[PDB]
């Protein structure tokens, strides 16, 4: 099978927000909304925002999952490449074959599907403190879009979906990835060949 990433706002008003980093040729992680799609780089900070009309309740999780963007190979698990998922760099909660990571939470899980195989972090959510008006989860990359036995230069999304306590859907939201080198000439590249 294959997750579906339709956008569902939902009852509560789910959708996600990302920060304004502008495409200078040193920046980590920039998000274009032209082409609704994150450039970063291997492994580095992601700040992706979550943001609702109204709270859910307690109980209620955040899932990010990686799918292949294509139709001729959503089918495959997105996973890291043979090389990464051997290079010993887990963080002592995230399985070294994911994609995905969540860092600075002690709450985040990370599942291994056992009837499709895919891999999955979840967190709970946690409604905005004092002052903020969202939430924001930090994700890292583990593997290079061309990382070759991997993504090998295949195009991902990224699905987060908002969920209750029995992993029913609640919300649900997408954004394509690219892990680079230069995240800010990429997107200024690819934003220049969409105009
Ligand atoms: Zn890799």
């Amino acid at each position: 099978s294959v997750p579906s990433q339709k956008t569902y706002q939902g009852s509560y008003g789910f959708r996600l927000g990302f920060l304004h980093s502008g495409t200078a040729k040193s920046v980590t992680c920039t998000y274009s909304p032209a082409l609704n799609k994150l450039f970063c780089q291997l492994a580095k900070t992601c700040p992706v925002q979550l943001w609702v009309d109204s709270t859910p309740p307690p109980g209620t999780r955040v899932r990010a999952m990686a799918i292949y963007k294509q139709s001729q190979h959503m089918t495959e698990v997105v996973r890291r490449c043979p090389h990464h998922e051997r290079c010993s760099d887990s963080d002592g909660l995230a399985p070294p074959q994911h994609l995905i990571r969540v860092e600075g939470n002690l709450r985040a899980e990370y599942l291994d599907d056992r009837n499709t195989f895919r891999h999955s972090v979840v967190v709970p959510y946690e409604p905005p403190e004092v002052g903020s008006d969202c939430t924001t989860i930090h994700y890292n990359y583990m593997c290079y879009s061309s990382c070759m036995g991997g993504m090998n230069r295949r195009p991902i999304l990224t699905i987060i979906t908002l969920e209750d306590s029995s992993g029913n859907l609640l919300g649900r939201d997408s954004f394509e990835v690219h892990v680079c080198a230069c995240p800010g000439r990429d997107r200024r590249t690819e934003e220049e060949n969409l105009r």
